[PDB]
């Protein structure tokens, strides 16, 4: 049934839901069998993701995937993600946050995501086994 522990929480704003659906579906098709959660799984019919209470995320989720876009930068989710990131010990950010950009942006990354490496889905050179390498990163202890 519902995991007590998850490989990742996926943080995203509603405007980006189509990418999240693609992402979860592709991750689910790798061999990695990740436990993924979101705030509300009801808006992601067809996937295996779980809903989780926001106050449990830091305790129960090894990492947080952050879907970054222009719309995200203006959302309520980005505010929550920023508070979450700031709660982490310096040096913990690179390990526990995985930002992912899927399309062009007119805006710069938020202060706390600028320094960490980004997963750039738009980059032609990432095109090799993209979802498998992401799954691998998420499975790591």
């Amino acid at each position: 049934d519902m995991p007590e522990r998850f490989d990742a929480f996926i943080c995203y704003c509603p405007s980006d839901i189509q990418f999240v659906q693609e992402m979860i579906r592709q991750l689910e098709q790798t061999n990695y069998r990740l436990k993924l959660c979101v705030s509300d799984r009801d808006v992601l019919p067809g996937t295996c993701v779980w809903s989780i209470a926001s106050e449990l995320i830091e305790k129960r989720c090894r990492r947080m995937v952050v879907v970054v876009s222009d719309d995200y930068l203006q959302s309520k989710e980005c505010d929550f993600q920023t508070k979450f990131a700031l709660s982490l010990s310096p040096g913990a950010h690179q390990k526990r946050l995985i930002p992912i950009k899927y399309k062009a942006m007119k805006k710069e990354f938020p202060s706390i995501l600028r320094f960490i490496t980004v997963c750039d889905y738009t980059n032609p050179c990432t095109k090799s086994w993209f979802w498998t390498r992401l799954a691998k990163a998420l499975s790591l202890p």
